[PDB]
């Protein structure tokens, strides 16, 4: 009865809303095991990953920046992409990295 | 062209494949609308 009271209570305290907000953080889905991502790998999953972007169309705001996004990474000279993995050590200013 | 975009060339070849297949998905928009249009259609741009 007092869960019961409450609720009234609260409803009516409240506005109502339809649109259960966000809770997952960052979203994300495995079928397999997970290998710990290095540098190499990291490299190489950027690459397949713009290729799969590049493949969908959008239709959000947020969608065409990733596209965007992933076309410019797509397009990045062998130098850049050179310096974009590189440590501060041996990395030197570039055009876009 | 994305999956050309992951391979590695070895052959000169192999590096003409890859480099076209970049040529190709760096097309733009209206590149790519007359790319597959029709003579009837089709109007000149600055790649296609």
């Amino acid at each position: 009865e007092c869960f019961n009271s409450n609720e009234a209570n609260h409803c009516q305290r409240y506005p109502m809303s339809r649109k259960p907000r966000n809770f997952l953080l960052i979203q994300c889905s495995l079928i397999t095991s997970y290998k710990p991502a290095t540098t190499l790998s990291d490299q190489i999953d950027s690459r397949r990953a713009c290729s799969y972007i590049l493949n969908l169309i959008p239709d959000t705001p947020a969608s065409y920046l990733i596209h965007d996004m992933a076309y410019r990474y797509i397009n990045l000279t062998r130098e850049d992409m050179i310096n974009y993995y590189a440590p501060r050590i041996q990395f030197k200013q570039t055009q876009n990295v």
